[PDB]
């Protein structure tokens, strides 16, 4: 029945289909298969995008062409539409005529051989409501009896969620594996199909365009297989160069569009490599020494790593560097990470490991089992890479996270990728990993007995060693020891907190004017190397911020004007007039 | 828009076939073009799980503007508010509708918690 | 033959679509014998926590038989094999191929593997 | 109702259902309790196979022949089935205008009864997927108001699973203890029923067949409850018995049957459930000197311990005795134990007590409390005694077990049970314990006294003494090695012969009188085995070989070729 | 080539996960780890990597392969152990061998690891 069936000999033989390109050894394995006397209907089983349904067109054409031994050859090939069967919409029972009437004429034609493509659509025949419901029992007695070859097609879930069960089936249809093919394979299937593109778009692609949709897809999209991935490369490339220009230019695509296509499709980069920011990239040092003053070394390391993997010495499963900080309280470890993402532009991923204490706590982070209260909830960190693969990833207070975390941290760490729950992944090639820990401070609060005091820093290395175990260190890039801020930092540091203050003051209308003698008690009065940044904070809190509070609501700074203040003979603040 | 809605349109039977089914020859063909439109979180739940489907569209992300594009936006935009609502917006006054709204409100992101 | 698909209730629209409950009277009355046949996971399932089958139904554990029983049975139903494709089977080819399939099939156990 | 139940006055009047045998109390106690005004509604709790649900139908049985108080007069138990009712409904709506359906034809009758068979799963929960519902709320206004009495079953632990928990059905039902009969009980059992299995195998059963299989099963069967594990046997041996005549048997069924039934059933070596251990007992002693060179006091005094075991003169609450073996590392200690289990027919559970040697070990032995890490895996060794009960159970080094392992011990010495950290019984009584020891008698009795205090020692059956080895002895144990070696040899087709002054060689390097007999397993595979090994792979030495080991004089290498 | 990391496995909690005992965990119908392993590879190198932290009971299971050959799964199937070869990963006693003396030499020794 013509209604029902395409006659895949016919078209080879008034063209439409194409010859198959590098695999013969499938087809010759199908029709193995189907010369067999038992199980004599082969199944295609494949990824998506590796031409399944053209290896079982390529068998027709191999037929019409004459390549096919006598024991197949003149064999009638058909395939099959399932959507004509169901669309005769009305009437129930004429559903199942058609579908019989279908195969009895196939049975009575004999020498012919049925191609099912979505064959997992046909058993248990869906259609929301179904077929034809019992499709599959319809034609299982012929397969049984013998009398119909089947060639099927399908992908391997399908075949695990159907083939795999039901015997009818188990019994009667052979899998053959079909893999996607070689990076030479893809070209010259690539070249065989060209002209379409070249036609369509009306563009013309130059060897290495060919060759670079391949390599690159290869590199950068994981979501695909080829052919397809390359081929999806080429026609987008075709339809850019195509769309691009106002006047017939450009028509030859190069390797160049082909990058551009393929940094596109992935929400990568590039490689220019500095694109038109390697000048940003060159300043990152300094517009971060500007913020954090002191612990230069872990400025640096951070911005190496970057520039590394923008000089394309990196490593394509790994994060883009992994970096654990430590070091005494209030120096600065949370305040690098931040400022990081801003100055690179981006986002920036926070989670805080003291949430996370506890084995149950782990379903948070890659995504509640299907079903127990829900399960529409990702993880936390898959869905955050996901949305945003270049962001930078903060895990604070590391060490009070459960261990079942670490199991999870090297899994990343050692390959790039996390599989979520529902089976998507997170690439955390583009991402950087931060941790930061306390886990040595206890041991800088101690003091020796004796005359001199003594420098515990190696007892903070050790108890660092203890908690982080070596199988977790050796994986690392840095572990950074911040140091204690010294004098000269502590002056840069008053001045970054006084000009905050002046912000916050300029929406009020009053001006501020600290003189040099005030800032230099200040900052005399306000620190402790072995306390850090914090109380300087809150000095300024103390001598700047109270005295104006009070004169801002019943102040005479409650209309705007100006303040300063200077440092007198006792070394007392000497407050403002307005 | 809200394309994941497409899928179970038609329902119940009597071997009733639904819609996203009765277009997939149409989008496979190359016949017609469409426009999709989900969040991710429906994209991620519901429309994805017709492989059949996701595999005919391209996937486009569209991200937050940053701030100086609000700002943009709404210059853009503010006629439209202005004549409904016989105002006269100041130069100032949006630029701190955009900065105040994004340190203020965390339940929406950008420009809607300026717009509103 | 696959008894638990009977044993399920909704074993197909119409089906048997009460097959669960309709053997349970010849199980019963013992009018009728039964010979099921299932598997592993299938019997743990269905038959050790259900009752109707825990108080009709005995288990024979059925293994694969040995690599010399595997060639004896294909030696049984070889001239079949012979007569079917116009060929004629080496004693050794026999014994190789149940002696490689040792080397790679899982997949399906022997005899129905060296059978292919 | 017509799909849905099975009318049991309509069997009874028929045929389908046995009278029931020696359950008057039950029977009793369930009229009296239909016979209350309200909350009538007996629930049988029990056991599976203890009679939990012949009773319901001993009673139709009763009624339709009339042998009732006149108040059950014209009464009808009709037997729900749950599958019936509860397939084919999916939408919302369909369970309870089926279970509706279902009461308006039985409330009709006020002589009707419903019976619930295992009703804890049938009563919520229960699954609510789609058409609701896995409800007994629906029923709950009903049989406590009310109108309908139905008799309830199910099992002790579904019972506090849902009643107790649930006060809405605990207080509307009136609970009945349906506990499994005796050996004597379950005989008169079979007895009475014993008229319809003979008949339908073409069979006869002694007296003794059935006593035997209602013993036999109670002591080595121990998946099922009495009655009905027992009939199991007599229908097992009934059946095939009836195919038995197909090579001209008889109709008798005799306790050699019912015996090849049990060991069938339990999975026990052939006879050794019974007689065939006569013979094994005359030739143990003497089986055993043959695995084991010297140590003849050791096997002579174990061997007379064990008869007078199997003679059955000792007591219930015991072990089948406990032994200490005392003696010099490598002198068979193991090597006897091991082999007594096979000439036993049965297998040997063996722990190490030196992994026993701290406090918190103790409770890995037994399973931790309730509330503590760990206590939900289970023990160690109570579990390894209730799946085997029959076991030779070895303990190694007794003589460095932290002390409160002790304890442990002499309450299995003492009655023979310990109790599982899930409430369960470790039984004991058919298991023999074997204690090793190099404490070695007065300093052998100090080092192991020093925790078995005259407390434990009065606990043990006998105190085994195993001897150094001879030079006669290292010389035998090396032939057995050689032997085994031959043995493999010639299923390989390789003839091997090793001369004598390779064999005092071997004797004399792999004996040490500190370590025995231990280190020939070494001594023999690193010098004969291992270089043949390499020749007979390479294929210098092939199938219809031969190899003749002599020692160089100069070297004392074992040397050969072919 | 088969792997399994010892580090993951040092209480009776996921334990049970890699063993395939019929009780003990979540997905116990595809069994052990271990024991599916082995019946898809049967004649594989199998790996344990950093041995010295296995739990107590991953040992009882060693010692059972390595006298028997045989684990056996609840779900009608065992790993036949007989065609693989077992390997065990260590650094025990490495340690040791890089401490430093307490003499003016010092030096004093090289130690043996095998202690450990
Ligand atoms: N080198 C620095 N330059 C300027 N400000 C700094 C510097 N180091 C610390 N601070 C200030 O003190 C920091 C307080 O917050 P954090 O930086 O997160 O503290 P931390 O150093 O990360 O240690 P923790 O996380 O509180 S234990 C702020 O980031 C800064 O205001
Ligand atoms: N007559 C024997 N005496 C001692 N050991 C023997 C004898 N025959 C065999 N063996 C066995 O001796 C060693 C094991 O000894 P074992 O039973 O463990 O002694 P024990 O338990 O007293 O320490 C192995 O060489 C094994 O062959
Ligand atoms: N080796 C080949 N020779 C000829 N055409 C091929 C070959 N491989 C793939 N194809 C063709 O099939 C691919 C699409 O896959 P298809 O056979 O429809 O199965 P699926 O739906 O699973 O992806 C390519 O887009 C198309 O050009
Ligand atoms: N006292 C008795 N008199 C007659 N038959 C009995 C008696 N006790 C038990 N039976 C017989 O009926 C029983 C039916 O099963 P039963 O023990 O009541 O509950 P369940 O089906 O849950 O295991 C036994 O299987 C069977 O041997």
């Amino acid at each position: 029945m013509e209604n029902f069936t395409t006659n895949l000999n016919q078209l080879a033989r008034v063209g439409g289909i194409d010859p198959l390109i590098g695999r013969e050894k499938e087809l010759e394995r199908a029709i193995q298969v189907l010369c067999r006397r038992r199980k004599n209907n082969p199944l295609l089983v494949g990824e998506s995008g590796v031409g399944k349904t053209a290896i079982a067109e390529g068998l027709a054409w191999r037929i019409v062409q004459g390549d096919v031994p006598e024991v197949m050859a003149d064999c009638t090939i058909y395939s099959l539409d399932i959507g004509s069967l169901l669309a005769g919409t009305k009437y129930r029972g004429d559903f199942e005529k058609r579908f019989k009437a279908l195969l009895k004429q196939l049975e009575q034609d004999t020498n012919s051989i049925l191609f099912i493509d979505e064959i997992h659509t046909i058993i248990g025949a869906g259609a929301a409501s179904g077929g034809q419901v019992d499709a599959a029992n319809l034609i299982k007695p012929l397969l049984s009896s013998g009398k119909i070859r089947v060639i099927g097609s399908t992908t391997y879930q399908e075949f695990s969620n159907i083939f795999e069960k039901d015997r009818a089936l188990a019994r009667r249809f052979q899998k053959i594996d079909i893999t996607e093919p070689s990076i030479e394979e893809t070209v010259q299937i690539i070249n065989g199909l060209k002209p379409k593109y070249e036609a369509h778009h009306d563009v013309r692609y130059t060897a290495k365009a060919v060759r670079a949709a391949v390599e690159l897809a290869v590199k950068y999209i994981n979501d695909r297989h080829l052919p397809d991935k390359a081929i999806d490369v080429i026609d987008e490339a075709g339809a850019r160069a195509r769309l691009m220009p106002v006047s017939k230019r450009k028509k030859t695509v190069n390797v160049a569009d082909i990058e551009s296509v393929v940094a596109r499709i992935a929400r990568i980069p590039e490689k220019s490599v500095s694109q038109s920011d390697r000048d940003t990239l060159k300043n990152l040092g300094d517009r971060l020494k500007m913020l954090v003053f002191g612990q230069d070394k872990a400025i640096e390391a951070l911005t190496e790593a970057i520039k590394m993997a923008r000089a394309g010495l990196g490593h394509e499963h790994k994060p883009v560097g992994s970096f654990l900080f430590a070091g005494p309280t209030g120096v600065g470890k949370t305040e690098v990470t931040v400022q990081l993402s801003k100055a690179l532009g981006i986002e920036l991923l926070r989670f805080d490991m003291s949430e996370y204490m506890e084995r149950h706590t782990v379903s948070r982070l890659i995504g509640a089992p299907p079903g127990y209260v829900g399960f529409d909830q990702g993880g936390l960190l898959t869905d955050a890479v996901i949305k945003h693969p270049h962001a930078v990833l903060l895990l604070d207070e590391i060490e009070k996270a459960h261990p079942d975390v670490f199991n999870i941290l090297l899994q990343v760490m050692d390959n790039g990728t996390l599989t979520d729950n529902n089976g998507r992944k997170a690439d955390f090639r583009n991402v950087v990993l931060v941790m930061t820990t306390n886990a040595g401070v206890r041991e800088t609060e101690r003091k020796s007995i004796g005359l001199i005091h003594q420098d515990n820093s190696t007892d903070a290395m050790e108890e660092i060693k203890k908690i982080f175990t070596p199988e977790f260190r050796n994986r690392l890039d840095n572990i950074i020891w911040f140091d204690h801020l010294s004098t000269d930092v502590i002056h840069q540091v008053v001045d970054k907190f006084i000009v905050e203050l002046q912000v916050q003051l300029d929406q009020k209308g009053v001006s501020l004017e600290v003189s040099q003698e005030a800032r230099n008690w200040l900052a005399e009065k306000g620190y402790d190397r072995a306390m850090g940044a914090r109380p300087m904070a809150r000095v300024i809190q103390d001598n700047l911020k109270k005295p104006l509070a009070n004169e801002l609501l019943f102040g005479s700074l409650v209309d705007g004007g100006q303040v300063t203040v200077a440092l007198d003979k006792e070394k007392n603040e000497l407050t403002y007039g307005f």
